[PDB]
């Protein structure tokens, strides 16, 4: 069925673990084949697993990116949820920390149907030498 | 124009301060007149300043509620934002805390057009002596 509030907490938390180790295949596996991703939210969406794979491929590939949950996954009873997290990566040649909040909606199959990542430069922190 | 990312950070943070002191009148003024609220997200929406004011009236009235930002407001460049916060209130006779994530979309006037609060009982913590 549609993931319960507790299942969602578990799914969204796993998601972060997978991004953290850059397991693109396992990441794409969590998505629905016609899922849509907005990241950063505000930018035109990307549709389908293929473009979504391509996104995580270039986003987590080449660079050195880590990500961690920085708080509890908030979860509703309609297969949706929202989490706070921190993405570490090189931004403009310098290591930086990015504060993000992802909102996910899941389908009756436990897969991500909608994904929106709220962040921008105001949330970017460059790590000084 | 549509609030810049930095303006979005200011608006949403101010909103929490307003909720915190129970200023229903200032709160409502932040909302567009035909704004929609889904709180909790998953439940049927309420539309319009009149029903929104009634919602905050009963939500913040009678009870003794507190709210505080527990992390940075994540803001996009297209007039949206999400924030983590902590709401304190009396639940089932006992003081409790609720972990919430609010997502808001503002209109070109800087007023809240759309609001969704993500939380369920899995985000509820009853507080000992
Ligand atoms: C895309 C990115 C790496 C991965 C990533 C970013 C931002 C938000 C994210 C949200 C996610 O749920 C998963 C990965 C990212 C970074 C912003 C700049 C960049 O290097
Ligand atoms: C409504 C409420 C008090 C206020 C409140 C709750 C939940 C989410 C909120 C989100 C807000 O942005 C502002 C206020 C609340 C509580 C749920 C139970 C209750 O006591």
């Amino acid at each position: 069925n549609l993931p319960t509030a507790q299942e969602v907490q578990g799914l969204m938390a796993r998601y972060i673990e997978l991004v953290d180790v850059g397991d693109i295949e396992a990441i794409v596996q969590m998505y629905a084949d016609d899922a849509t991703v907005e990241n950063p939210f505000g930018q035109p969406p990307i549709h389908g697993r293929e473009q979504i794979a391509a996104f995580y491929r270039q986003g987590l590939g080449g660079g050195k990116v880590r990500a961690s949950l920085t708080g509890p996954v908030r979860a509703s009873h309609n297969g949706s949820g929202a989490m706070p997290c921190r993405v570490e990566m090189v931004w403009n040649g310098q290591p930086s920390a990015l504060d993000v909040i992802d909102v996910m909606r899941f389908d009756e199959h436990g897969r991500i149907q909608t994904m929106q990542a709220y962040w921008s430069e105001v949330n970017l922190s460059v790590r000084e030498p």
